[PDB]
């Protein structure tokens, strides 16, 4: 049967698969990205270089940003973390979305790096991690699944789960159901845990999950199905004393009130209902989708020394996103010089948000503060629209040579239309080896703070570019074009029975992307009214706003190894950073290891008794090498002990084991132990390279039901 360039382009080098089997084997805490981690070309790391919020790591593909991270559940798009207030250098205080699945309730994790993932358009410059959830079963399967683990640190947040999944006919053949649910507890990390090396920078915080997701598969003809999906998430964190300039929480008047209590609240419902033709002339699929997420915490300083810590125990504000989107599409085998197989496709979708405490700022009683002349109209509801169609074909062009050519079409409501060009080769040398490779067009449409002409931020001085004097604005931008990222790799596949290899170069222009601008594009007096007195006072502050900025480059390479010995088994990675600096600055786009190796070590012993082994090595993390404000140039209020003092993190390796039995067909269980050698760094508040925990050693264990 017939391969649609979509099919094909998931044999790419910078492709990996991770099914439930892997995850039973080395059991994840509760977020996901810490299997994911694992693949090639692969990191977790902060939102931004800058260090700021930095036990927030969430999923980065070669070392682009997390941003640039496009997460999906069963092909469908997932961007709560939208609803977070995107800050100056690019902060957002979130933990993103590769949590909102239980490891529980996978199947199946698509991993697309580079060239393969600029066909799913906006926001997949870095590549896309696709969370495959389970499937309806024609006959009732059951699970029910709990894990706890347990650090030998006191300071360390213990953790637990337990949760479901169970599938049947409700009628035979025709209509089936799949439902999962989960209930995840990972207690926070201490306050005090990072304070034996002076630093009052915080731990990890902690997070309640609560789940649940429901599937019905409706066959209504021989060639027409019906799925729908209706899920709501609710995460409520468990404070750990974070702020981004990471004040003394303990000895913060309010902070101190707040610890182990939930400060921010993450809902997320979604409704999706698909339809599958299969037709002789070949297939169709139409999605509609709806999701809307909450983003419900206690308010900010919004500057200042202030800047990124909760203003109040209290008056808790809400922002609301809500997204709809459409997607139709055919896939046409035919054949007219080649074999081929054309995929046609169209896609809408808009976003609706609320946010009226970010959106807020300069406004005066005097009815002239800076933000009552930059921003008029409600500044508190922002829209974006993109309209997309795509044109495939996968052609046989020898029946050694498997060629892919597709064209992608966006137009954005702010940043206008955009044409995104995609080559994919692959080319069989012999029966053992076969040459690989992509080039391709990644696309991202701005969010909507950096467009948002409503938003308005500011400093006193110490933020502003070190050419500027005194204060400084800024302000979205609807003028932006969008990101844009050639992404390319190349790679040789090599495969003996018994053992597999790759090698695979990659390197990514990434060009225009959106950051804090240099530039003042003009000036305005801004009044400032005493409170009490009334007395005035206007300040000119200098305007600068959201602009994209030229190039950025990231180059390296990803290889692979696989040993299979039948009942012993080897799965080994390394990747290798070769670059990763933009153009202008001359920073580091992401904080990430030069190196990283992986290996996974697998041996049943008998067909209950099973171990595994699992072990990483990181090479040294630099922090960013280069001032952009007066603060870091050494100019700020603090003068030259404020400059930027560049630091990197000494590499280093950690290790796990498992043994893994099966008492039973119904009874699994699991008992190990992670970071073996107890290497367990804490997070520096005077570093920016020591930026996140590293946990200790830590027992765990996981006990499976299956009926
Ligand atoms: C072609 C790229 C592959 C990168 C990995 C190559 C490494 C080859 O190792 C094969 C055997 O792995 C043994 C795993 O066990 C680790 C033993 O040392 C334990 C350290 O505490």
């Amino acid at each position: 049967i017939f391969v649609t360039a979509e099919e094909q382009v998931k044999q790419s080098l910078g492709v990996s698969v991770i099914t439930k089997e892997d995850l039973e084997k080395l059991p994840v805490r509760n977020d996901i990205s810490d299997y994911v981690r694992r693949m090639p070309g692969v990191n977790l790391t902060g939102n931004s270089a800058t260090g700021q919020r930095g036990n927030n790591r969430q999923i980065d593909i070669r070392g682009m940003g997390p941003e640039n991270t496009l997460i999906l559940v069963d092909g469908k798009p997932i961007n709560s973390r939208n609803s977070v207030r995107y800050g100056w250098k690019g902060e957002r205080d979130t933990r993103g979305d590769s949590n909102w699945v239980p490891a529980e309730a996978i199947e199946s994790i698509e991993v697309l790096r580079g060239p393969a993932a600029a066909r799913y358009g906006s926001g997949a410059a870095g590549g896309v991690v696709n969370i495959i959830t389970k499937k309806v079963t024609n006959e009732t399967h059951g699970s029910v699944e709990f894990y706890t683990s347990q650090p030998e640190d006191s300071k360390e947040g213990s953790s637990n789960r337990v949760g479901f999944n169970v599938s049947g006919p409700l009628i035979k053949d025709v209509l089936s159901y799949r439902l999962y649910g989960n209930y995840n507890k990972t207690e926070a990390d201490d306050v005090d845990i990072n304070k034996s090396i002076g630093s009052t920078a915080a731990g990890r915080e902690g997070v309640k999950n609560k789940d649940i997701s429901g599937r019905l598969a409706w066959q209504a003809t021989d060639q027409q199905t019906v799925l729908l999906d209706i899920s709501s998430s609710k995460q409520g964190n468990i404070y750990s004393g974070d702020s981004q300039l990471n004040a003394n929480a303990e000895a913060d008047a309010i902070l101190s009130q707040l610890i182990g209590k939930e400060t921010n609240t993450m809902y997320r419902d979604s409704y999706a209902l698909t339809h599958e033709g299969d037709w002789s002339w070949g297939k169709s699929k139409l999605v509609a989708q709806y999701d809307k997420t909450h983003n419900k915490r206690l308010p900010e300083g919004l500057a200042g020394s202030v800047e990124g810590k909760i203003n109040n125990l209290d008056d808790k504000a809400t922002s609301r996103l809500e997204t709809l989107r459409f997607n139709g599409e055919a896939n046409i085998p035919f054949e007219y010089y080649l074999p081929q197989v054309l995929t046609v496709g169209t896609e809408w979708v808009e976003d609706r948000f609320k946010d009226n405490v970010s959106t807020t700022q300069g406004k005066d009683s005097s009815g002239s503060g800076y933000g009552d002349q930059l921003a008029k109209g409600d500044r508190s509801k922002m829209e974006s629209r993109i309209a997309s169609a795509y044109i495939e074909d996968n052609l046989k062009v020898t029946d050694s040579t498997d060629v892919v050519l597709g064209l992608r079409f966006d137009d954005h409501s702010k940043s206008g239309s955009n044409w995104s060009p995609s080559l994919n080769i692959t080319q069989k040398l012999n029966d053992y080896f076969t040459l690989k490779g992509g080039v391709a067009k990644a696309y991202k449409a701005p969010n909507m703070y950096q467009n948002a002409e409503g938003y308005l931020l500011s400093t006193n001085g110490n933020g502003c570019p070190a050419n500027i004097e005194s204060r400084c604005l800024l302000q979205g931008n609807g003028d932006l074009k969008p990101e844009t990222s050639v992404n390319k790799e190349l790679g040789i596949q090599f495969q003996k029975d018994i053992v597999n290899a790759s090698l695979t170069w990659f390197r990514n222009d990434y060009k225009d992307k959106i950051v804090a601008g240099t530039h003042v594009v003009g000036t305005v007096d801004g009044s400032s009214t005493n409170a009490n007195t009334g007395a005035v006072t206007n300040t000119k502050w200098n305007i600068l706003r959201w602009e994209n900025t030229p190039k950025a480059l990231i180059q390296g390479f990803e290889g692979s190894l696989g040993l299979d010995f039948g009942d012993i088994r080897w799965t080994n990675n390394f990747t290798y950073m070769m670059d990763s600096k933009d153009k202008q600055t001359g920073n580091p786009l992401s904080l990430v290891p030069i190196y990283t190796i992986n290996s996974i070590f697998d041996y049943d012993i008998t067909d209950q008794l099973d171990v595994n082994f699992v072990f990483t090595q990181y090479g040294r993390q630099k922090s960013r090498q280069f001032a952009e404000n007066r603060l870091e140039s050494g100019i700020g209020s603090g003068g030259a002990n404020s400059a930027l003092k560049p630091s990197t993190v000494k590499s280093y390796s950690t290790a796990g084991i498992n043994v893994g039995y099966k008492f039973s067909d119904q009874i699994s269980t699991r008992v190990g132990v992670s970071n073996l050698f107890d290497k367990q760094i804490l997070r520096d508040s005077n570093s920016i390279s020591q930026t996140y925990n590293e946990p200790g050693r830590a027992y765990y264990a996981s006990l499976k039901y299956s009926f």
